[PDB]
């Protein structure tokens, strides 16, 4: 007898971080597939140093069933390390020298002391084995989120058109704002424009953050973030990140359009570290997919972004800070959900793993 005759796992582990890591050891997963179908994954690897830190690079062949590291994004020009907030992104069209199918990376690099922050990019040309350094994109100050200094945060990439846009968090325009969601632009990955306002909060201590986007099939674009500062917190807290959004059919013009929290329809407020898909899964409008860092559920919305539309359903990846979402290009169906964790004090506990889930399966069909 042998084994008898797929697709979906659960709770399928990525790295075990050595005991002597550093608090919280890991965390910030983020997932990549390439146009052949292999899957690249990354995260905040928060090793003893020297050497100084890197953002590992692993790689699944059946679609994310099992991995292996294959490479490290290292940092080649500052002395510093690849510390915070990767972001991997594959390219669906030309950037100058930079060809249809190459790999970026972006993050941030930072000193151990923390005292400074700085938006690189970096591109692997042969599928993410190895990586040459592109650009620094944004250049700010102490990396602790607090009112006053003058850090940039959390890098998203997407194509518009003729453009590669980089959304992030800066807390350098300060006057008025500790911090806002900007972004800038490039049509050659090393010229960028000025600094554009994304979002801002007219109280000094509001801290929206984090920023992802999704195209959706009526060509607007949803715009995703916690809003730190946010009303009507719950009892027993005086400052919470509920997630809201923004809908766009210019994804370089989000300031001027009204936000909406995102509520389920049982009344759950999801809050914390969001990020976004969407899948074309689910008929018409296919399916906006939402995670936050707070919660273990689903946040879905086949309304093309209605605020009433939202829904909730449960996966079996756990909660993690900004845990990740994957919606496979051979198969809408299939999602996959990625997280390293919890942050910081995490107990020495934290670990990368990931699911995939069938939608028509977790969202009854």
């Amino acid at each position: 007898a042998m084994k008898p005759a797929g697709k979906t796992f659960s709770n399928v582990e990525i790295f075990d971080p050595p005991t002597n890591y550093r608090d919280p050891q890991v965390l910030y997963a983020r997932p990549l597939e390439l146009s052949d179908g292999t899957l690249l994954g990354t995260w905040e690897n928060y090793s003893p140093e020297p050497p100084n830190v890197w953002f590992p690079i692993v790689k699944s062949k059946d679609g994310g069933k099992t991995w292996k590291e294959i490479s490290k994004v290292k940092d080649t020009q500052n002395n510093w390390g690849l510390r915070y907030q990767p972001q991997l992104y594959e390219l669906p069209r030309a950037f100058g020298k930079y060809p249809k199918g190459t790999v970026l990376c972006s993050g941030s690099s930072i000193p151990s002391d923390l005292s400074e922050t700085l938006i690189e990019v970096y591109a692997s040309r042969d599928k993410g084995y190895t990586w040459e350094f592109v650009s620094h994109v944004a250049l700010g100050g102490e990396a602790l989120p607090n009112p006053g200094l003058t850090p940039v945060w959390e890098p998203f990439l997407m194509t518009y058109k003729e453009k590669l846009i980089l959304y992030y968090s800066d807390q350098r325009d300060n006057a008025t704002h500790s911090q806002k969601l900007v972004h800038q632009t490039t049509t050659d990955l090393k010229k960028w424009s000025k600094v554009v306002d994304d979002t801002k909060y007219a109280d000094y201590y509001a801290r929206p953050g984090m920023p992802t986007v999704a195209k959706l099939p009526n060509n607007e674009y949803i715009y995703v973030y916690e809003y730190g500062g946010g009303p009507n917190p719950p009892a027993g807290s005086d400052y919470w990140f509920p997630v809201y959004y923004r809908l766009s059919k210019d994804p370089q013009k989000f300031l001027n359009k009204a936000h909406h929290q995102i509520v389920s329809n049982d009344g759950t407020t999801p809050a914390g570290s969001p990020y976004v898909v969407w899948t074309p899964y689910g008929g018409k409008n296919g399916t906006i997919v939402v995670s936050c860092g707070t919660r273990s559920e689903i946040f879905t919305n086949q309304a093309l972004g209605d605020a009433s539309a939202w829904k909730k359903w449960d996966v079996p990846q756990p909660t993690a800070y900004t845990r990740s979402l994957l919606t496979f290009q051979k198969d809408p169906d299939l999602l996959m959900i990625m997280g390293a964790g919890i942050l910081p004090p995490a107990g020495g506990k934290n670990t990368v793993s990931a699911s995939v889930v069938r939608l028509s399966e977790v969202m009854k069909s």
